[PDB]
C-alpha cells in the first residue's frame, strides 16, 4: 500500500519526460524512429494508469473525477486512431496528464486545496470586472468602430499608371505596427491627410487626399473596436499595462485628442483598484481560512572588515578598454589581499587548534576561499573572486539575524515553486500544440517551437513584457479565439497564483510679541498656501518657445519679484517670532531664489545659472509643510522604511554582485554595426569596408556605470527582452553578434529576475506586518438582457439586425416606465422618493425616454439637428446596467471598505501629483529642446508624448509611471550632459511613483486585513 503511491509518482515523472520531447516541427508524421518510441511509451503510459483506476475500483470524491476524466479522454483518442480518420483537436487534451501529480505530492494537494477554498470569495472582483469591461467595452464600440481602418486612398476618378507599384492608399515603412490613421471630415482627430511625406520626378504621396475606410486594422488586424469581442482584447492589454500608449495613439489620430481621458480612467478603475483589490481578497480569506484550520582582540577583526571591502570595490572598476597598466596594478593587487587572508588562516591556525578550527563553521569556508583563490594565484577563476564578499557576514550579526529569516522563508515556498513549475510546464505544451511551427517562420525569438524557447516564453508572457506582441503572432495565426490561451495564463499565473504566494509570506512572518501673535492665526497658515497655488501657475507656464522680449516673458520676469519678496517676507516674520526641519527647507529655497536674482542682474555664467533653474523647480514642494494631511503622510511614509532597512542593503548588496559579475561576462561584447545587409560582416574592421556604423548598444555592460543601469531596466522589467537578447548575441570583444550565440546565458538574467522579485516582495510584506502591530427579479432578467442586446452592436451591421434592436429599444424603455408606475402604485409619492435607489431608476427612465423621442426628430427630419446629441444620448443608454448594483449586495460591501480607507488614498494621491509637478517641472527645464522628426528617429518619443511644454509632460510622465516604454523615453534623451541627468532623472522618478502607489496597496489591505480581525 504505502509503495503504491511513490511508483505512481515515478511513471508521471515519465509521462512529463514524454510530453517534453515533443518536437512540433518534425511530429507531423511518424516516420521517425524517435517519435515511433515515444508512440509505445505513450500507449504503455496509458495501460498503466488505465488499470490504476480498475484496481481503485475494487473500493469518487474530487480527485478521483480529474483522475476519471483523463483516461476517458485517452480511450477516446485510442478509439479513433483505429479507424484511420481523425481531427488533430483532441490530441491536445493529453495536456492535462501532469495534473495528476497534484494528488499524488501530499503537499501540493493540501495547498491547492486552499486555494481553491478562496476561490468563491474571489467572485466579487469579477462581478465589478465585468462592469468594467461593459461600460469601457460599449462605449469604445460606440465611438471607435471602423476608425482604425482608414487610411488616405486616391480619388475614385483618379486612374493610376500601370508601372509605379503604388498600394492606391499610403503604406509606411512599417503598414502593420504603426500604420497612417487618418481623421475623417467628421471626426477632429490629430492626423489629417495634409501631413503625408513628399515620396523620395513625380511624388504620388501629394495625391492621397481621400480619408477613407480601408480593409485591414492594425497589428495584423488584432486591434480594433468593431466588436465586443475585439474591445474586451484592447481593454484586457490597458489593464495589463502593457502596450496600452499604442491603442491611445491611434485612436487619438483618427477621432479626437481628447480620447485620453477614457484611458486615464481605464488605468485608474480597472489596472489600479481593480488588479489590486484582487491581491486584497486572497492575501485576507487565506489568512482567515488557515486560521480555521589576541586574534579576537576586536582590532584585528576591525581589520579584516575593512581588507574584505576594499577589496571588492576595486574590483567594481573593472573598465572597458582601460590602458592596461591599470590591469597589472589591480593583479598586484590580488596579490597583497590573497597573501593578507593566508596570514590570517596561519595566525588562527596556531593560536586557535585546528580541532576548535573546523569546529567554527565560518571558519571552513574562509579556509575553502584561500585554497580557491591561492591555488588561483600559483577564466572560471577569475570570475570566483566575487565570492569574497560574503565574508562580510561574520563581522556583522544584524544581516546575520535577517539572512536566517531569509532562508526560512524559502522553506515555506518550495511547495509554491514546484506548483508553480507545473504551471509554467503544462502551459508551455500547450503553446507547442497550439502555435507550434506557426510564426513568422528567419523565424521570430519568441516562437512555441523546441521546449527550452517554449519554457522562456511562457515566462516571459507571464513578466508582462512584450506579450502583446506574442499574442498578435498567434491570433494571426490560427485565429482570434487564440486570445483565451493569453487571457487564461496571465489571469490564472499572476492574478491568483502571484497573489497566493503573497498569501503565504504574510500569514508565514505572522513688535515681537505681535509678530508671533498672526503665527498662531489659522488663516497665515492658509493664505500662504494660496500664494503656493499662485506659484504653481507660472512654474507651468515657463516653456523653451517663449519670446525674450514680449508680453509674456515679462509677465514671468515680474511675478519672479512679487513671490520672491513675499516668501523672504514670509521667513523674516518667523525668525523674528520663533527665535523643526520644515524651517530649514523653507529658508533654502528663498536662499536659491534670491541668488537668482542677482545673477540675473549682472548680464560661462549661463552654465552656472543653468543649475539655479533646476533648482527653482523644487519650489512646489513648500505646501508639504503648509499642509497637514500632506504633512502626517510624508512622515509615516519615511517612518516605515526602517524596518525593511536590512533587506535593502542585502538587496543594495545584490545588485553591485550582479553588477561586477554582469561587466565581467559582457564587457565590450555589446557592439553592433547597423547597416543595410549586414549578414557577411563578422566583425569590427568588415565594417570599415562596406563603410557601415560600429554602434554600441545603449543599455551596456562596459563599466559598473553603465551596468547598474542596465540592471535597472532589467528589474523594472520594462525592455528586459531586448537585453537578455544582447547578452544571448554577445560573442566576443569586436565581434559582430550572431543570433543565440551563448544559450547558457538565460541563468545570468532569468536568476536576476527572480530574485530580484523575491526582495521586492519580502520588502512588501516587511512593510505590511509592522503595520499590522418578484417585479425586481424580473427587472433583473430585462437588464440582463439588455446587456446582450447592447453588446451585438458592431461595425457594418446590417439593415435587419439595425431595425431589430431599434424595436427592442421600444420595448425596454416602455416597461422601465411600466415598472416605475407600477411600483408607484404599492408606495404612493413618499416612499418612491424616501428610497435612494428610486431616484437613481427614475433617473434613468427619465434620461431613456429623453432620447427615443429625440431620436425620432431626427427620423422625422423637421429639423435638421446636430448629430453629436444623438450619439451622446445613446452612449448615455449604457446607464441602464445600474440598476444591477442594488442586486449585487457583496460587491457593494467590498467597495465600502475601501471608502473607509479612502481618506489615506486621497492624502496618497495628492502626493502623487506633487510628484508630477516637480518632475513635470524638471522634464521641461531638461528635455525641451530636443525634436523627433524625419531626420531624427526617435525609438519612445514622438507625436504624443513630448516634454515640449507642461500639458505634454504631464501625460509623458503618466506613461512612465505605469512603466510603458519608460525607457524608449530613455534612450531618446541621451540620444546626442544627459550621459550623468538622465539616468539619475528617471530612476528617481521610478523608485518613488511604485513607492507611492505600493503604499496605496498597504493602505487600502489595512483597512481590509483588520475589519477581518474585528
Ligand atoms: C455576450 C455577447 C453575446 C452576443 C455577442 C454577439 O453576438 O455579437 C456578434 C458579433 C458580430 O458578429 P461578427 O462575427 O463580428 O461578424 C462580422 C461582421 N461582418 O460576433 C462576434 O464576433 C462577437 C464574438 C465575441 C463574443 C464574446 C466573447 C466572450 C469570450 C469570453
Ligand atoms: C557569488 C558567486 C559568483 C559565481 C560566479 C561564477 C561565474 C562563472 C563564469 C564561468 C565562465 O567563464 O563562463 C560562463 C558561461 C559562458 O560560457 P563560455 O564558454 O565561457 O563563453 C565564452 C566566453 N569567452 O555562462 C554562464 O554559465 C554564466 C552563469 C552565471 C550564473 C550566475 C548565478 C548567480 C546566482
Ligand atoms: C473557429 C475555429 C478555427 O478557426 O480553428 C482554427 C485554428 C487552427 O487553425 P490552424 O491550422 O492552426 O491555422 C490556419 C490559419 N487559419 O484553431 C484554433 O486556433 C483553436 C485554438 C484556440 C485556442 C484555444 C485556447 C483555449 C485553452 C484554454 C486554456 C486552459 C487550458 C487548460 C490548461
Ligand atoms: C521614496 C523613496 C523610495 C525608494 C524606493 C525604495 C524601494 C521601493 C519599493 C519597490 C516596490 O515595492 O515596488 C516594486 C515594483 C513592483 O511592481 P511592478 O509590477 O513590477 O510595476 C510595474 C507596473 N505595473 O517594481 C519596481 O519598479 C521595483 C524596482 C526594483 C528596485 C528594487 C528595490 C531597490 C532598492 C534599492
Ligand atoms: C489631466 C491633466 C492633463 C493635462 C493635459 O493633458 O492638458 C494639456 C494638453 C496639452 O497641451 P497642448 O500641447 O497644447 O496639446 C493640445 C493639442 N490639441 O492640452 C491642453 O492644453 C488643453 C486640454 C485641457 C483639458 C483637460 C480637461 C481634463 C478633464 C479630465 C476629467
Ligand atoms: C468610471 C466609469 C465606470 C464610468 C464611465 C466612464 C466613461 C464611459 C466615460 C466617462 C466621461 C467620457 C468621456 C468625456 C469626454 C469625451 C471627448 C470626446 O471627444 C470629442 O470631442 C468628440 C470628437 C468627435 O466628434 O469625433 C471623445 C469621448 C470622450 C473622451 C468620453 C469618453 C467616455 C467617457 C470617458
Ligand atoms: C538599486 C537601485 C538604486 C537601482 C540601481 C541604481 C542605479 C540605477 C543608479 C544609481 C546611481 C546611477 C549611476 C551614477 C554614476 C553614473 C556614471 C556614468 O558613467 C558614464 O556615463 C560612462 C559612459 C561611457 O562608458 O563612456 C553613467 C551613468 C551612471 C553609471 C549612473 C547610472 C544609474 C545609476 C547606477
Ligand atoms: C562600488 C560601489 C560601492 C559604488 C557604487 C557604484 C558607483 C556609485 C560608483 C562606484 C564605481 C564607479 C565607476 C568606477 C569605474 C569608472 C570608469 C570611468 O571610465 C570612463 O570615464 C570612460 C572612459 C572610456 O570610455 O574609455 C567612468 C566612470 C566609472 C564607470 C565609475 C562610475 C561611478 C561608479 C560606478
Ligand atoms: C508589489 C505588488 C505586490 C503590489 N504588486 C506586484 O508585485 C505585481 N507584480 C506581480 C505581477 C506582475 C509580474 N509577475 C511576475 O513577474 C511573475 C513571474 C513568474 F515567473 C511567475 C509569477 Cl506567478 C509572476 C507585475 C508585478
Ligand atoms: C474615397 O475612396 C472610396 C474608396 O476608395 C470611394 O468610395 C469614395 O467615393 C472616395 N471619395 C472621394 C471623394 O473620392
Ligand atoms: C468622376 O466624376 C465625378 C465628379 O464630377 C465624381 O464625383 C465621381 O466619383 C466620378 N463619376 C464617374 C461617373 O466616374
Ligand atoms: C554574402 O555571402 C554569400 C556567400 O559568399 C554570397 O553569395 C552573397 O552574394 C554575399 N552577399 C553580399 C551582399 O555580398
Ligand atoms: C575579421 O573578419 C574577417 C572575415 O572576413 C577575417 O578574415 C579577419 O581575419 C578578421 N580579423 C581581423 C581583420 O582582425
Ligand atoms: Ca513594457
Ligand atoms: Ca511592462
Amino acid at each position: 500500500n504505502p509503495w503504491f503511491e511513490r511508483i505512481s509518482m515515478l511513471v508521471i515523472l515519465l509521462n512529463c519526460v514524454t510530453l517534453g520531447m515533443f518536437r512540433p516541427c518534425e511530429d507531423i508524421a511518424c516516420d521517425s524512429q524517435r517519435c515511433r518510441i515515444l508512440q509505445a511509451f505513450d500507449d504503455f503510459i496509458f495501460a498503466f494508469f488505465a488499470v490504476e483506476m480498475v484496481v481503485k475500483m475494487v473500493a469518487g470524491d474530487t480527485w478521483n473525477r480529474l483522475d476519471f476524466f483523463i483516461v476517458i479522454a485517452g480511450m477516446l483518442e485510442y478509439s479513433l486512431d483505429l479507424q484511420n480518420v481523425s481531427f488533430s483537436a483532441v490530441r491536445t487534451v493529453r495536456v492535462l496528464r501532469p495534473l495528476r501529480a497534484i494528488n499524488r505530492v501530499p503537499s501540493m494537494r493540501i495547498l491547492v486545496t486552499l486555494l481553491l477554498d478562496t476561490l468563491p470569495m474571489l467572485g466579487n472582483v469579477l462581478l465589478l470586472c465585468f462592469f468594467v469591461f461593459f461600460i469601457f467595452g460599449i462605449v469604445g464600440v460606440q465611438l471607435w468602430a471602423g476608425l482604425l481602418r482608414n487610411r488616405c486612398f486616391l480619388p475614385e476618378n483618379f486612374s493610376l499608371p500601370l508601372s509605379v507599384d503604388l498600394e492606391r492608399y499610403y503604406q509606411t515603412e512599417n503598414e502593420d505596427e504603426s500604420p497612417f490613421i487618418c481623421s475623417q471630415p467628421r471626426e477632429n482627430g490629430m492626423r489629417s491627410c495634409r501631413s503625408v511625406p513628399t515620396l523620395r520626378c513625380v511624388n504620388w504621396n501629394q495625391y492621397y487626399t481621400n480619408c477613407s475606410a480601408g480593409e485591414h486594422n492594425p497589428f495584423k488586424g488584432a486591434i480594433n473596436f468593431d466588436n465586443i469581442g475585439y474591445a474586451w482584447i484592447a481593454i484586457f492589454q490597458v489593464i495589463t499595462l502593457e502596450g496600452w500608449v499604442d491603442i491611445m495613439y491611434f485612436v487619438m489620430d483618427a477621432h479626437s485628442f481628447y480620447n485620453f481621458i477614457y484611458f486615464i480612467l481605464l488605468i485608474i478603475v480597472g489596472s489600479f483598484f481593480m488588479i489590486n483589490l484582487c491581491l486584497v481578497v486572497i492575501a485576507t480569506q487565506f489568512s482567515e481560512t488557515k486560521q480555521r484550520e589576541i586574534v579576537d582582540s576586536k582590532y584585528f577583526g576591525r581589520g579584516i572588515m575593512i581588507a574584505i571591502l576594499v577589496n571588492t570595490l576595486s574590483m567594481g572598476i573593472e573598465y572597458h578598454e582601460q590602458p592596461e597598466e591599470l590591469t597589472n596594478a589591480l593583479e598586484i593587487s590580488n596579490i597583497v589581499f590573497t597573501s593578507l587572508f593566508a596570514l590570517e588562516m596561519l595566525l588562527k591556525l596556531l593560536v586557535y587548534g585546528p580541532f576548535g578550527y573546523i569546529k567554527n563553521p565560518y571558519n571552513i569556508f574562509d579556509g575553502v576561499i584561500v585554497v580557491i583563490s591561492v591555488w588561483e594565484i600559483v577564466s572560471v577563476l577569475r570570475t570566483f573572486r566575487l565570492m569574497r564578499v560574503l565574508k562580510l557576514v561574520r563581522f556583522l550579526p544584524a544581516l546575520q539575524r535577517q539572512l536566517v529569516v531569509l532562508m526560512k522563508t524559502m522553506d515555506n515556498v518550495a511547495t509554491f515553486c514546484m506548483l508553480l513549475m507545473l504551471f509554467i510546464f503544462i502551459f508551455s505544451i500547450l503553446g507547442m500544440h497550439l502555435f507550434g511551427c506557426k510564426f513568422a517562420s528567419l523565424p521570430d525569438r519568441k516562437n512555441f517551437d523546441s521546449l527550452l524557447w517554449a519554457i522562456v516564453t511562457v515566462f516571459q508572457i507571464l513578466t508582462q513584457e512584450d506579450w502583446n506582441k506574442v499574442l498578435y503572432n498567434g491570433m494571426a495565426s490560427t485565429s482570434s479565439w487564440a486570445a483565451l490561451y493569453f487571457i487564461a495564463l496571465m489571469t490564472f499565473g499572476n492574478y491568483v497564483l502571484f497573489n497566493l504566494l503573497v498569501a503565504i509570506l504574510v500569514e508565514g512572518f505572522q513688535f515681537r510679541l505681535l509678530c508671533h501673535r498672526i503665527i498662531t492665526h489659522k488663516m497665515f497658515d492658509h493664505v500662504v498656501l494660496v500664494i503656493i497655488f499662485l506659484n504653481c501657475i507660472t512654474i507651468a507656464m515657463e516653456r523653451p518657445k517663449i519670446d525674450p522680449h514680449s508680453a509674456e516673458r515679462i509677465f514671468l520676469t515680474l511675478s519672479n519679484y512679487i513671490f520672491t519678496a513675499v516668501f523672504l517676507a514670509e521667513m523674516t516674520v518667523k525668525v523674528v517670532a520663533l527665535g523643526s526641519s520644515w524651517n530649514v527647507l523653507d529658508g533654502l529655497l528663498v536662499l536659491i531664489s534670491v541668488i537668482d536674482i542677482l545673477v540675473s542682474m549682472v548680464s560661462k555664467i549661463l552654465g552656472m545659472l543653468r543649475v539655479l533653474r533646476l533648482l527653482r523647480t523644487l519650489r512646489p514642494l513648500r505646501v508639504i509643510s503648509r499642509a497637514q494631511g500632506l504633512k502626517l503622510v510624508v512622515e509615516t511614509l519615511m517612518s516605515s522604511l526602517k524596518p525593511i532597512g536590512n533587506i535593502v542593503v542585502i538587496c543594495c548588496a545584490f545588485f553591485i554582485i550582479f553588477g561586477i559579475l554582469g561587466v565581467q561576462l559582457f564587457k565590450g561584447k555589446f557592439f553592433v554595426c547597423q547597416g543595410e545587409d549586414t549578414r557577411n560582416i563578422t566583425n569590427k574592421s568588415d565594417c570599415a569596408e562596406a563603410s557601415y556604423r560600429w554602434v554600441r548598444h545603449k543599455y551596456n555592460f562596459d563599466n559598473l556605470g553603465q551596468a547598474l543601469m542596465s540592471l535597472f531596466v532589467l528589474a523594472s522589467k520594462d525592455g528586459w527582452v531586448d537585453i537578455m537578447y544582447d547578452g544571448l548575441d554577445a560573442v566576443g570583444v569586436d565581434q559582430q553578434p550572431i543570433m543565440n550565440h551563448n544559450p547558457w546565458m538565460l541563468l545570468y538574467f532569468i536568476s536576476f529576475l527572480l530574485i530580484v522579485a523575491f526582495f521586492v516582495l519580502n520588502m512588501f510584506v516587511g512593510v505590511v506586518v509592522e503595520n499590522f502591530h418578484y417585479l425586481d427579479l424580473f427587472i433583473t432578467g430585462v437588464i440582463g438582457l439588455n446587456v446582450v442586446t447592447m453588446a451585438m452592436e458592431h461595425y457594418q451591421q446590417p439593415q435587419i439586425l439595425d431595425e431589430a434592436l431599434k424595436i427592442c429599444n421600444y420595448i425596454f424603455t416602455v416597461i422601465f416606465v411600466l415598472e416605475s408606475v407600477f411600483k408607484l402604485v404599492a408606495f404612493g409619492f413618499r416612499r418612491f422618493f424616501q428610497d435612494r435607489w428610486n431616484q437613481l431608476d427614475l433617473a434613468i427612465v427619465l434620461l431613456s425616454i429623453m432620447g427615443i423621442t429625440l431620436e425620432e426628430i431626427e427620423v422625422n427630419a423637421s429639423l435638421p439637428i446636430n448629430p453629436t446629441i444623438i450619439r451622446i444620448m445613446r452612449v448615455l443608454r449604457i446607464a441602464r446596467v445600474l440598476k444591477l448594483l442594488k442586486m449585487a449586495v457583496g460587491m457593494r460591501a467590498l467597495l465600502d471598505t475601501v471608502m473607509q480607507a479612502l481618506p489615506q488614498v486621497g492624502n496618497l494621491g495628492l502626493l502623487f501629483m506633487l510628484l508630477f509637478f516637480i518632475f513635470a517641472a524638471l522634464g521641461v527645464e531638461l528635455f525641451g529642446d530636443l525634436e523627433c522628426d524625419e531626420t531624427h528617429p526617435c525609438e519612445g518619443l514622438g507625436r504624443h508624448a513630448t516634454f515640449r511644454n507642461f500639458g505634454m509632460a504631464f501625460l509623458t510622465l503618466f506613461r512612465v509611471s505605469t512603466g510603458d516604454n519608460w525607457n524608449g523615453i530613455m534612450k531618446d534623451t541621451l540620444r546626442d550632459y544627459n550621459t550623468v541627468i538622465s539616468p539619475i532623472y528617471f530612476v528617481s522618478f521610478v523608485l518613488t511613483a511604485q513607492f507611492v502607489l505600493v503604499n496605496v496597496v498597504i493602505a487600502v489591505l489595512m483597512k481590509h486585513l483588520e475589519e477581518s480581525n474585528k
